[PDB]
């Protein structure tokens, strides 16, 4: 069949978001993650973890660590832009 387990290296087949770090985060334990002012982090919904309540699950793209960081320390990305992909516009939509 093919050769690739769910997840990967990279993303191409995978719907995973990215988000920028806005503010720094000096972690305690593992299950948090540590935040670094100009990374990005790559938020999944298979890999959620007590983040319905606050905090979001993550990986970083500098270091490749994942982990729970707090929501109010990133962003979403709004860097990368589709080719095709509309989406929705019109009522101060963007």
């Amino acid at each position: 069949g093919s050769s690739g387990s769910s997840g990967s290296r990279d993303i191409r087949f995978a719907n995973h978001e990215t988000l920028q770090v806005i503010y720094p985060y000096t972690p305690q334990n593992d299950d948090e993650l540590e935040l670094v002012p100009g990374d990005f982090i790559f938020m999944s919904p298979m890999e959620q973890t007590s983040t319905s309540e606050g905090w979001i699950y993550g990986t970083s793209l500098t270091t490749g660590c994942s982990g729970l960081l707090p929501e109010n320390y990133i962003t979403k990305a709004d860097e990368c832009s589709t080719w095709i992909f509309h989406g929705s516009s019109g009522p101060s939509s963007g």
